[PDB]
């Protein structure tokens, strides 16, 4: 059936003693209703309320018709014969159903019984579940319906664990019904010891009729006496039985403390030591399986493990993500290598370690994660990303990244989901910090280990740093690139730059400098400047730019400058200026004494005019001047043969000049939202010009020739 | 079984008490038929009715023979034998069949014995349905079938409590049956208890049988005086235990009042708040759920719930609304960008957020929509639509709209339905109100925030202005295309466009400004102005337009102006002119000195014939003359070469000039609605003719040679 796993083998021996109590109970009450007279005689001579039992013999007459003995026989029934005899069976009947009821009380119990049928159901499907088997097997690959029902039956089983702990109510009855079980024993046993000889087959009743039958003593015969006294000594016998095998439970319930179940011996021999002791109301239904069967005990073991959840949750990501459909997820970033990025997964799959050609590893919003040692066998790996992901490593793991890591990007919200072993690392050559470095008023401890990264060479700080950490400041000295992305925080440098005279990139994103600080002017190795949202008002800081001898890639985008100082002309070596988002009215003649430009980008600026000498720049390749007030574009910008893009976007250009087709570099033109009425007929006399090339709105599209238009699609097919 | 549930702890006590009562009844019933006799004895010494009880001893001679004992025993039995000591265990028997009929009523009752039936069923099946475990896991993918289930478990729930809240018959009849239970324990503890001395084993009879034996009185033994005794004692225990247990379900039922279930504990844990309470005959099945066992209740209330409807229509619409589906569903809009419309959805499907491609989103009559941070995963999107719909962001997706959003569209009519995290969306360019902005006696304070927005390119407030909000006046010193529509209510500038200095768009359609507004002379830098539906009469301020060099494309259709000011000459820079569905009788000449018209159209005007000064317009692009009594065209019209379209409709024409064949870049020319009848022949020779370009009617169609059409067909593939 269902509950006899739930029967110890004493609860079994009391039903069964139970079953011979209830058969000698009917027994005797089918003996006492059939046939329970008393035979009763009187006896002629008296000797103090008995019967003295002092040719041929003859029978004694007494002179009493059958009624009358019939009625003496009912009145010394009622009256002298004991209580105990006439009731025995009675009272074994009574007995036996207190007995069975308060066994099956529990079951019976709604309160108890609920939480039993739960337990034994849930018990039933932990037993047989192939998740089961294949923990104790281990003591590779399984269905996805398999792994979600061991899923679910995981959380009902948590959930189960946790409503059932505070019950306390199933151990409790147990107790008490065994309690009662126990001292109704004790009184059966007594007052049946003490009236058992009370009961015999003569007996003598002085019953007080004389106006009836003439006689005061009778000598009465009880035939079932010794049939009685039989079945009462057996009855003792089994209850004898019956109370020592419940002052065993009552031993075995009091020597244990139930409320408490160990656990210990699958912890200990098959190392599954995550499994908490539980508590009261639960550890009593292990422990009667225990007496049952302990394999369904060592079974039911590994749904309460954490180990067991975790290698399940692993085991799910890896059905869920294979090989070939996470091949199909690998995408490329822009610097051209392998990028696999995980997004809100459960955790990192083991398959994700199978891709030797994996270079680029993203992990965004995965919970806890530990990165396993199968992270050695990947070969290419060098860019990892951890967008709030606390990752924790293993021993061969962190010896194979500090060997073999290349890149390290990290944002955090808080200090203490960053790694500890991030220092661990002594190869790793840029890093990427952008989280928020300003603890409690501390002096950047959090990161003072950046000093144990001997061949660090990018820094990446994103964290609204007030001032550049003195950690910096030293491990600078042999830093390539700098960049600080402030987000608009005022920044100080305060006389700290000038340590560092390595410094290849500057990068100032959103410093709110305000002010273009005198210490870059020490840094001649500095080549590329950016200084995009600083509020950067006076630039003429340029004055002190010309002894940086490797100045070529000046960026002060996104910034509110007036006039761009003549001191560009000190400077030669400039070939990418980008001054775009700005408000500057005049474009200065001296700023084409740098003839080095290959990227200069003048767009989205309050300018009038180009001016007239920018032919003079003949190394010039990108010009983009989108929206701007460019009335005209001067012939001598079409002297350049060595541009390629041109943007004239938001502008108000009312003529094109014809000599476009003196320009064969010029790959794409933009001139959408122009006010262009026609357009040249030698646009089309560029070789190298794709529809993605030109990009002008479709109305003014066909007032030049069909033919060019018909060339250009011809040019476009592939 | 199945209503075990549906039995609390009282109903199974009553029940076993109604057995063992039962066991009672059948007892005494055996032993009343199998040997009830009264053993009867005459006696001599009559003392007022009854019996005196005043060598060796002898018996008492009676001389009555066993048949007049049988009579004696049978007349005191019938008669002097009191009535409770012959029928007790008939009338206990019929107590417990009593007993038994009023537990089981309801039970066996149609009425209640189906919807107890219907509602057990429910409970059950909705007890173990994984969606309830999801639900109470939470307190990722789910299978269609078991989401379709859920669905229409949910919808047979909803249909029950419609069903059951009325019915109050249940609970109706579990009361009047316990009252019945309380008020017959009452009778039979008293009636009972009253008459169980009236049984006894000595009993005397005065029966007046004299010529039948001989003896008047009688002295009787009952034997089962004393078991019957005992059988009503231990019957009058349990009808204690039961008249008990029936007076604490009776105060059970009137101490809480169960028509009404709380259902807050709950709604109060698990944040499952929307909870709404049952009613009558509902509540009183939940109440003795959670009397047998609170979980069932637990796992069932999940269905009551409005949240977890709107959590199943959420994972329905993801798992119907595919990534294929949602794919295949993109759009084109008219500015070419990847779009997608929602129509009327419950809500957004998150495998919306996983087409990266997709740039534009349109959501209408979607309620309660929430964005959520996945929207973060999207990254080409640029534009928003929110039809009526009340968006909720949280504070990552917040930020990445603050940071890549360029267009908003909402429409509302009330003030509270429009986001107010609007202001917060830095990086806006565009904006579409569509609303009724007009508050009760406020300067529009709600679009006060525009302030906050200093990105913002295009306002479109659509909500029938009458006085210019002053935010959108101080906004408008960087603006660049403010569309406004009041579809006819009245509009008041009072200076305030003289704010604005570098608009280039002023469309006022149906602001019925009824005047050219005098505010509109300052913005010199304007380039697009419309004035469609604006009711206007008189447009002799050109003079003051002058200041406008930068004026191009004035608009002026759906007005009704009397005639053309001579001041148009004074300009120069028309390009797009339009006065359609206007009432002019003439064109001046002087409005032809504009040479760089492009998109001249006069359509629906009463005009009467077209001056020759209309051929000097070679650059012209598209005119628009439908509707419009033109009797005769100019040949010098025809003598350009760079018309592009002619819209010729409801014209007095009768032929048409021959000279229309010089034309070979004329793309598209229509002459529906007149009453031509011939087609000359040179039209067919033309490097860019196609079938599109020239509709007529398909009678004029066949009066020119064939042999052109051929060759034009074969030609209309590609």
């Amino acid at each position: 059936p269902a509950y006899r796993i739930l029967k110890p083998w004493w609860d079994v021996f009391t039903d069964y003693i139970s079953i011979v109590m209830l058969m000698i109970a009917v027994f005797g009450g089918t003996l006492q209703v059939t046939q329970d007279k008393m035979i009763c005689l009187p006896c002629k001579w008296v000797t103090k309320d008995s019967c003295n039992d002092s040719t041929g013999p003859t029978g004694i007459k007494y002179d009493l018709d059958r009624h009358q003995y019939n009625y003496v026989d009912a009145v010394c029934y009622e009256n002298r014969l004991h209580w105990f005899a006439k009731y025995f069976p009675y009272l074994v009947l009574l007995h036996t159903l207190i007995f069975l009821a308060c066994s099956n009380f529990w079951f019976k119990f709604p309160r108890t019984s609920s939480k039993l049928e739960h337990f034994v159901s849930i018990l039933l499907k932990c037993f047989d579940s192939p998740w089961t088997t294949r923990a104790l097997s281990e003591t590779g690959v399984l269905d996805k319906k398999e792994g979600e029902q061991a899923k679910a039956l995981f959380e009902k089983v948590k959930k189960f664990r946790t409503h059932v702990e505070e019950g306390d109510i199933v151990y409790r009855l147990y107790m008490r019904q065994t309690i009662i079980k126990v001292i109704k024993f004790a009184l059966i046993i007594c007052y049946t010891v003490y009236y058992v000889h009370n009961i015999k087959f003569d007996v003598d009743c002085t019953v007080d009729i004389e106006s009836l039958t003439g006689y005061r003593t009778y000598r009465c015969a009880h035939p079932l006496a010794t049939l009685f006294k039989i079945l009462a000594s057996f009855y003792i016998s089994l209850v004898i039985f019956y109370g020592l095998i419940c002052m065993y439970t009552l031993w075995w319930m009091l020597r244990r403390s139930l409320k408490k179940y160990s656990f210990e011996s699958i912890r200990e021999e098959s190392s599954y030591s995550d499994i908490p002791d539980v508590k009261n109301d639960f550890a009593f239904m292990l422990h009667l399986i225990d007496q049952y069967d302990p394999l369904y005990s060592k079974r039911f073991a590994v749904f309460l493990s954490e180990v067991s959840e975790n290698k399940l949750r692993q085991l799910n990501l890896n059905n869920e993500w294979t090989l070939d459909k996470l091949r199909q997820r690998l995408t490329k970033n822009a610097q051209d290598k392998l990028e696999l990025h995980l997004f809100m997964l459960s955790g990192i799959p083991d398959t994700v370690f199978d891709l030797v050609e994996l270079e680029v590893l993203k992990l965004e919003l995965i919970p806890d994660v530990t990165i396993p040692p199968s992270i050695a066998q990947l070969t290419g790996l060098k860019e990892l990303w951890l967008y709030h992901t606390a990752a924790k490593i293993e021993a061969p793991a962190l010896a194979f990244l500090r060997e073999n890591l290349r890149a390290l990007h990290i944002k955090f919200t808080d200090i203490k989901e960053i790694p500890l072993w991030i220092y661990s690392l002594k190869t790793l050559e840029e890093l990427h910090l952008t989280g928020n470095l300003s603890a409690e008023n501390n002096r950047y401890i959090v990161i003072d280990g950046l000093r144990e990264l001997k061949r660090l060479k990018v820094l990446r700080l994103k964290s609204n740093l007030s001032k550049l950490p003195q950690v910096v400041t030293d491990v600078g000295v042999h830093l390539q690139k700098l960049s600080i992305n402030n987000e608009g925080t005022k920044l100080i440098v305060l006389n700290s730059l000038k340590k560092m005279v390595n410094l290849t990139e500057l990068e100032l994103i959103r410093c709110d400098l305000e002010r273009i600080p005198h210490s870059i002017f020490s840094l001649h190795n500095l080549q590329e400047i950016d200084l995009k949202d600083n509020n950067l008002k006076t630039i003429e800081e340029i004055i002190s730019f010309q002894h940086l001898h490797r100045l070529t890639c000046l960026k002060l985008w996104y910034n509110h400058i007036a006039y761009i100082p003549i001191q560009i002309g000190n400077l030669t070596n400039l070939e990418r200026l980008y001054l775009n988002r700005n408000k500057i009215e005049k474009i200065p003649t001296q700023l084409f004494y740098c003839r080095k430009l290959r990227y200069l980008d003048l767009s989205h600026n309050n300018l009038t005019f180009l001016p007239a000498d920018i032919g003079l720049l003949q190394n010039l390749q990108n010009l983009a001047v989108t929206a701007n007030r460019i009335e005209a574009l001067p012939p001598e910008l079409f002297q350049c043969r060595k541009l390629r893009a041109l943007h004239l976007g938001n502008n108000v250009l009312q003529s094109l000049p014809s000599r476009v087709g003196e320009l064969t570099n010029l790959t794409q033109i933009e001139l959408r939202g122009n006010r262009l009425e026609c357009l040249p007929v030698e646009l089309g006399e560029c070789p190298l010009l794709k529809r993605s090339g030109l990009v002008v709105e479709e109305d003014l599209f066909s007032t030049l020739p069909p033919e060019v238009k018909e060339r250009l699609w011809r040019a476009d097919k592939e």
